[PDB]
């Protein structure tokens, strides 16, 4: 079976935060994602459909790099900073 999680390292100057975030609600079944900086969207997704990597990889060309992971959670989210999630918390 292809992968449905990913982590994506997107540059803001190639792909705006808001087609990211269109990408993000139209193929995550769920996702989270911070900033690092050229700053850039860190991005872990699970995927409604599995994907095969070589079709990721053609997809971000050179506006992300994507590599499958085989970690199973957003718990990056809990550290300090500004992140957004697909989900809704106590505060939103
Ligand atoms: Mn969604
Ligand atoms: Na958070
Ligand atoms: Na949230």
């Amino acid at each position: 079976t292809e992968p449905k999680w990913y982590d994506i390292t997107v540059s803001k100057a190639k792909c705006p935060e808001e087609i990211l975030r269109k990408w993000l609600d139209e193929n995550g079944e769920r996702y989270a994602y911070g900033r690092e900086r050229y700053e850039h969207f860190q991005v872990r997704v699970v995927l409604r459909n599995p994907t095969s990597w070589e079709t990721m990889r053609e997809i971000w060309g050179n506006s992300g790099h994507c590599s499958p992971t085989s970690i199973r959670n957003f718990d990056f989210v809990l550290k300090e900073g500004d992140f957004v999630c697909s989900w809704i918390k106590v505060p939103d």
